[PDB]
């Protein structure tokens, strides 16, 4: 059955057909909806073929050469050589859309209108940690471009049936370290407690600051993972100050302009990337409010509050909405006043109404997590609130992986 | 582990299991290829009857503790008999009371269950008029707003009959603003109730011209075109809103009612279907100060606010619709504060209901929660169901939504 596919803000439906190309099962049945959970509980040749197959006209279509003999010819090279290795490489334009096309497919990005413009950097070619290090490095500087940011993936050698992963042991290119303090406390960032203790395990020297950058743990085929310290003029950052409220800046607050997912697995046509590190740029709310605003994160709400003497002594003074509005408005600013990208949360939801429309004359539907698609404050003030929205997993895609620790 | 859903709290990283989704008997939208969690209206007696009845009668036996005995196999054995020869059956008194809070008790989209053991029930199982209706739905109004100190009531009219018309309140809710469409193709009031407005009209009704006229109510007794009636102006308490600092906030005289009332929705218990049964609460202020006055399809004020807020309108990235939704909510619960009408703000809200989920975890390994709905539209992550893993799926007794009247 297709789904009818409503907006309530405007009283206009559509039908997901897209949906009839998924091949690989959900969390809900029709018992339970599960669709709030962030993980899935979960987490041979014949199959390996078909999905190559699958892929592989996905390609052809693409650049529509359907059918073609060049099309033919390839289909040959991957039944043969999956027929005699048990596997099959990708050709660098393949790569390239498959790369794109994950992205396309990814439920939980915000960012979707940008699908088609993404600078793919082919790293297969990779045999030890340390150029590991250089193509990130490479990535970095290109990715962040003088504040003038660019999507980027790095894609490393896939995935192999005798061996080690190639993988990154962080989560994101650029990360703060959290301390474990002796009272229970955490200085700098609770998300990365765990990380940083890794690091220190590997023999980095750590800081004490709230805002220490974290070196990457590299790890190549059943190696010890590497320590890399990054060059610091080449993690751009954004010292956070207010348009009217002084003291905001006395804060010392600060965040990176590069969100570089490195942890995540990418896969086109049954191959898999375990590392293939991606990024582009911040939507405001995903600092202002998450990181800085979560009570597991940074959690500065309150002094925020105290700082423009709001009334902290009950829910009903709104305080923790005032405040956190604020934060996010320091943060647009920041980035504006020191030229760096950044696009808010109206204007982020505002082009991905624009990108459903655009993939519903495409293809047919958009999967898409209206959880993590409504944003974190006013959800109802944008539009993606009203919009409802299919959810379904479609190849190429991103993954989680198991942390390899 | 098992193999029941994990759930998670990502804030303080607690774990559970929900078990008691395994009683549910009724599937959802959702499937393995594709989830649908997130439409509003997804899609859309005999031998069927009966074993929905068993499953209540048990159910009602197990909350008095008394499964297995005697008094259980007796009533299982008359709610037999009696669908053995009349096609249906008949629920005691305290049968419906237990029934309508375990309702509310099972309803996923409702965040105002850590209420739901305290639900006045008034039995109107005996009313045989519109008229009628109108006394009992009049009592109900007098009774659940209690000057101000409001309380969670619920009126439940004569259940569908094998061959007779249902009783059927019109109004979705027993208190609703008019929209009066224009010839500008705008409307004034609000745009939800133009149907129901233009129902009443046809119907009888002289209109007024306002933003804010209170509409009568559509009642409909078995096999009778429905009858008009209204609501005496003093048993709707209404709250004129102001600011607690920006002082011509009460210049723009906005002002909202008291009492929810869900008038539109069906209560199904055993299988017997209450298609006339309205319940109110009170309030969350989100409700108002940012729904049913910001939705760009609704009174949508925020511009105009923020006009007056002296805001760049011009540019997404100044945040004048967040600054200007902040101040509306401030007022809504500024407003019922002085005026002293009960309501609830989305932070003391959420709290209650993970504190619900909490008990519910202990009482019945698990909470229908429907996790869009819960999460409050505005400041979303600034509450704490945010970072709460909800499952969804559809337990008896419960609301459903029904097509209509006309
Ligand atoms: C063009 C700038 C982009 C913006 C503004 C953007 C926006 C976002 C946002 C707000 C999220 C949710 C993040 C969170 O809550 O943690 C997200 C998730 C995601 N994005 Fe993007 N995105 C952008 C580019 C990209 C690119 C280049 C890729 C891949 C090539 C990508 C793939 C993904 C994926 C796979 C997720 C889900 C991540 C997860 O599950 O943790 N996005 N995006
Ligand atoms: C005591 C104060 C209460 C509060 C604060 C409250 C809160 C809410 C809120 C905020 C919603 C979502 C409203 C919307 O977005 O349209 C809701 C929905 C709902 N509530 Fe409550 N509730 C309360 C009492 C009740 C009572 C007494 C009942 C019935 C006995 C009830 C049953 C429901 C149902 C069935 C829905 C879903 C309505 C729909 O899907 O259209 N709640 N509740
Ligand atoms: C590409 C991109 C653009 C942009 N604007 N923002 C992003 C940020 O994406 C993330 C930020 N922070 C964390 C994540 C990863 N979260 C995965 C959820 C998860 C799974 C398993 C364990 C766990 F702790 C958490 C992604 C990425
Ligand atoms: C009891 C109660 C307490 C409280 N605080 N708030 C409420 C508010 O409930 C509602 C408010 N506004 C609209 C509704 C009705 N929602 C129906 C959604 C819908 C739309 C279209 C078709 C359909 F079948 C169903 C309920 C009810
Ligand atoms: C439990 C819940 O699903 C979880 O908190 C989700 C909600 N929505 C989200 N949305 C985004 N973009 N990112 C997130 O981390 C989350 N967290
Ligand atoms: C499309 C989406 O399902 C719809 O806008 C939902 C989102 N969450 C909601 N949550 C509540 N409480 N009430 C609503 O009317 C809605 N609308
Ligand atoms: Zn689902």
């Amino acid at each position: 059955k297709f789904p009818r596919v409503k907006n309530w803000e405007l009283g206009s439906i559509t039908y997901d057909t897209l949906c009839a190309q998924s091949q690989q099962d959900g969390p809900c049945t029709p018992r339970r909806c599960l669709g709030s959970l962030v993980l899935p509980r979960k987490l041979p040749a014949e199959q390996l073929l078909s999905q190559a197959r699958d892929f592989i006209n996905q390609y052809y279509s693409s650049i529509k050469r359907s059918g073609s003999q060049a099309h033919e010819e390839r289909l040959q090279e991957v039944e043969a050589e999956v027929a005699s290795t048990g596997t099959y490489h990708l050709r660098e334009s393949e790569l390239v859309f498959g790369a794109k096309q994950a992205w396309r497919n990814a439920p939980r990005c915000v960012g979707r209108i940008q699908w088609g413009k993404l600078q793919v950097f082919d790293a297969r070619d990779c045999s030890s940690a340390q150029e590991m290090f250089t193509y990130i490095c490479n990535h970095i500087k290109y990715a962040t471009n003088r504040g003038n940011l660019r999507s980027a993936i790095t894609v490393f050698p896939q995935r192999a049936p005798g061996r080690g992963d190639f993988r990154i042991w962080n989560s994101q290119l650029v990360r703060y370290a959290g301390y474990r303090q002796q009272d229970g406390s955490v200085r700098g960032d609770p998300a990365n407690v765990e990380i940083t203790e890794l690091c220190i395990q590997h023999g980095w020297t750590p800081g004490n600051g709230r805002f220490d950058v974290l070196p990457l743990l590299l790890q190549a085929p059943d190696e010890a993972p590497e320590l890399f310290v990054l060059p610091p003029e080449l993690v751009l950052e954004v010292p956070l100050e207010h348009p009217t409220l002084e003291w905001f800046a006395a804060l010392g607050l600060r965040w990176y302009a590069l969100p570089a997912v490195s942890n995540m697995l990418l896969e086109i046509g049954g191959l898999e990337f375990s590392a293939a590190p991606f990024s582009g740029w911040y939507m405001s709310t995903e600092i202002g409010t998450r990181n800085l605003c979560d009570p597991h994160r940074y959690n500065i709400l309150e002094d925020v509050a105290v700082c423009m003497d709001l009334d902290t002594r009950t829910t009903s003074s709104l305080w923790k909405d005032k405040a956190a509005v604020e934060i996010n408005l320091a943060v647009l600013h920041s980035f504006q006043l020191a030229k760096v990208t950044i696009v808010d949360h109206h204007a982020a939801t505002v082009s991905f109404m624009k990108h459903l429309d655009n993939e519903q004359k495409a293809r047919g539907g958009c999967p898409a997590d209206w959880a993590w698609i409504v944003p974190p404050i006013s959800g109802s003030l944008t539009p993606v609130f009203h919009q409802e929205m299919v959810n379904y997993i479609l190849s190429p895609a991103f993954r989680y992986q198991p942390d390899p620790w």
